[PDB]
This record gives C-alpha cells, sequence and structure tokens, in this order.
C-alpha cells in the first residue's frame, strides 16, 4: 500500500477538507503534515517545504514566484518523480502549506473539528496545525518594526530560557523534544535568566560533545542525527536557535489583530480559562551547502465579535530569514545582520 509521502501528496492533491474523507480521516492525514517543514527557498521560489518520513519517503514541494507548483516525490521502491499541481478553490493547495504570500487580505483557515483552545495542550496542538498552512506578508512600520527601536533584540536571551523546553523545535525536519531543548539551553551557557551564551559557544558553537548528546534525545535516523550535529557545532547555530525566539516578531501581526486579542484575553478571564499567552513553533533548516533558514511560529489567541460568524481562534506569525555566514550569537550581530520577514494567518474553530 502507499507510503506516507504518496498519501500526503493525495490529501494535497484533493485537499485535507474533501468530502470523501470522514473526520478520523481528516484528523489522521493532518499527522502526516505535521511532517512537512518550510526550508530554504531557491532564488525562483517564494517557497519550499520537505518532509522525510520514516517509511524512507519524502516530499519536497517548491512554489514558484508565479505560483507554479512542484512536488518531488521519493518513494521506497527507489522511484523518484517530480508531479506538476495546481492549485484551485477545491483543493485550496497554496492555503495548506507553510509559506508566505502577499494577498489583499490575511489568510483565514479553519481548525479541524476536534480541535479546542481549552489549554496549555490543546493550544500548542492549534499552533502545531497552524504552522503548516499559508500566511499573509504584512509590513511593518517605525512602530512595529521588530529591528527598530531603541533596543532591537535586548530580550533575545531571556526569550530563549522561556521558550527552550516550553517549544516545538526541528532541525533539518528533526524534531527536538522538550529534554533534548534543556540539554540544548545548558549547550548554550544560559544557565539562569539574566544570562548571555557563553563566549566559547560565540566564537566555536556548540560543543561536539555536547551536540552528539542533543541528536541523540531526538527523532531521526542515525544519518538524521549527524546532520542536527553538524548543524550545531556551527557558531551560526546558536545565532539561528536564540534569534527564532524573539518576542518582538509577532507585534506587526499583534497590531493589526488587536481588538481580537483583547476580545480573546477577556472572554478566557471571564470563564478563567489557564492558557499560555503565545506557544512557539520553530523550523531550522540548513541546506547541503550549509545555508541556515529559519521559520520561526508564534500563535496568540484571538477572538471574533458575538454578531461575527467565527469566536475562538488563533494569529498565527510566521517569521522566515536566512542566517547569514559569520553572524556570531549576539544582539549587535543579529540587529546588524538578520533581516526576517513578516507574514500571518487566523484561524478559528468550528461551530
Ligand atoms: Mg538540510
Ligand atoms: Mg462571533
Amino acid at each position: 500500500e502507499m507510503s506516507c509521502a504518496e498519501k500526503l501528496l493525495k490529501v494535497l492533491s484533493f485537499g485535507l477538507w474533501n468530502p470523501t474523507y470522514s473526520r478520523s480521516e481528516r484528523q489522521s492525514f493532518q499527522e502526516l503534515l505535521t511532517v512537512l517543514e518550510p526550508v530554504y527557498p531557491l532564488p525562483n521560489e517564494l517557497g519550499r517545504v520537505s518532509a522525510r518520513f520514516s517509511d524512507g519517503s519524502s516530499l519536497r514541494i517548491s512554489v514558484t514566484n508565479s505560483e507554479s507548483i512542484e512536488a518531488e516525490i521519493r518513494t521506497p521502491d527507489n522511484e523518484k518523480i517530480t508531479v506538476l499541481l495546481e492549485s484551485n478553490e477545491q483543493n485550496r493547495l497554496l492555503q495548506s502549506l507553510p509559506i508566505d504570500r502577499h494577498m489583499p487580505y490575511i489568510q483565514v483557515h479553519r481548525a479541524l473539528s476536534e480541535m479546542d483552545l481549552t489549554d496549555t495542550t490543546s493550544m500548542r496542538n492549534l499552533l502545531g496545525f497552524t504552522s503548516k498552512l499559508s500566511t499573509t506578508l504584512i509590513p511593518h512600520n517605525a512602530q512595529t518594526d521588530p529591528l527598530s527601536g531603541p533596543t532591537p533584540f535586548s530580550s533575545i536571551f531571556m526569550d530563549t530560557c522561556r521558550g527552550l523546553g516550553n517549544a516545538k523545535l526541528s532541525l533539518n525536519g528533526v524534531d527536538i523534544p522538550a529534554n533534548a531543548q534543556m540539554l540544548l539551553r545548558d549547550a548554550l551557557g544560559l544557565k539562569d535568566t539574566h544570562s548571555s551564551p557563553s563566549r566559547n559557544v560565540i566564537d566555536h558553537g556548540i560543543s561536539r560533545h555536547d551536540a552528539e548528546q542533543i541528536a541523540r534525545e531526538s527523532s531521526g535516523s542515525d544519518n538524521q542525527k549527524a546532520e542536527v550535529v553538524e548543524f550545531l557545532c556551527h557558531p551560526e547555530a546558536a545565532t539561528a536557535i536564540c534569534s527564532a525566539f524573539y518576542q518582538s516578531f509577532n507585534v506587526p501581526a499583534l497590531t493589526l489583530t488587536h481588538e481580537r486579542i483583547s476580545k480573546a484575553s477577556e472572554y478566557n478571564a471571564e470563564r478563567s480559562l489557564d492558557t499560555p499567552n503565545a506557544c512557539i513553533n520553530i523550523s531550522i533548516s540548513q541546506s547541503s551547502d550549509g545555508n541556515i533558514y529559519v521559520t520561526s511560529h508564534t500563535g496568540v489567541l484571538i477572538m471574533a465579535p458575538e454578531d461575527r460568524p467565527n469566536e475562538m481562534g488563533m494569529l498565527t506569525n510566521r517569521t522566515s530569514y536566512e542566517v547569514p555566514q559569520g553572524v556570531k550569537c549576539t544582539i549587535d550581530e543579529m540587529v546588524r545582520a538578520l533581516q526576517p520577514r513578516y507574514a500571518a494567518s487566523e484561524t478559528y474553530l468550528q461551530n
């Protein structure tokens, strides 16, 4: 029967919300979608996405600047083919990929029927889904620019302390679980919440011994573990990982959605629900030429007015950037060199 990559390709071609799927099938297909990862795109691509499944199959999807879609599928038989896909109103393919697009509106998605926003777990679950869906590019101004103001990136290492062990993190699609993230925080030298990385890490990256230990705890085949190790030993791996946690990345998105942010906050207060103020989902990618790419997602709750059709949902902010060679893990270096791009979506719970 079909490989995972082939299953995912089918779901994407025909759309996750296809009438023939039951709720239970829709749920199972969403777990396949979790394997999709945004990666560094080629110069002619608006977005590139990659999934490597444990059955040995893989799917890489490229969207050209002209929104042409190509999907390279590798299946256990040794077969390797590139399929041409088209996005239409029926499949919502373009909407079902972790890519940024210019659009006249912030993209709206529907959550699966079983999703809710009761607690930490359910909120992290929703972000697990929305981090795989499309976002709309938003402009910043001097007021909302994460890279402007008196002290851009000043909170970065506290943000990293806050995020590690409390975030979804993948490196080349290899999930780094909570305990491995705590090891990673130690390896960076972030011993306490008011500290910055050790000088040795800044200059040489994470030690090979520390990198091995972190990769060991993580998912992945042995080859994929080697990928993670080689990534971690780069001085700019520390820059990538730390910079990804910046709390101010989503300020443009928060500003344009401030009423619905406020309504969600008031609604949860009123019925005493304990939800986090934000959830974090990060995918870092290094290409075989060594180029490092960060896609960082922050989800915050939103709620539409009572008289509007929707109720509770999530505002997802996607921040994308390259970490250039020679950018060391300091505030000044991040400010000097990083040039992020910002995009958002709104995803609402169903009836
Ligand atoms: Mg790679
Ligand atoms: Mg309403």
